[PDB]
């Protein structure tokens, strides 16, 4: 749950993001301003400059960016979400 693989395509606005999960399917929705029962860590992803938008569906995720922006640009602040330390902060 962590970006597993990556997958070629022709084009190369959004590539699709691969799950340590399979078959069944997860979650499955889209996300074009923030808001939607997603991952607070996902919203800085719709945040961050350079990202158009987000498509959640069966065992893998379609991010597009903008033809103007790049990948090495947001690739770093995509990490970070899926890598930022997994805890249940209560106290």
């Amino acid at each position: 749950m962590k970006i597993i693989s990556i997958s070629e395509t022709p084009n190369h606005n959004t590539m699709k993001i691969t799950l340590s999960e399979s078959r069944e399917g997860m979650t499955s929705d889209t996300y074009t301003k923030v808001d939607d029962s997603q991952p607070a860590f996902i919203n800085d992803i719709l945040k961050v400059e350079g990202v158009k938008s987000i498509f959640h569906v069966m065992d893998f995720i379609s991010v597009d960016k903008e033809n103007d922006a790049n990948w090495e640009t947001v690739l770093p602040k995509v990490e970070a979400v899926f890598e930022l330390e997994h805890h249940h902060h209560h106290h």
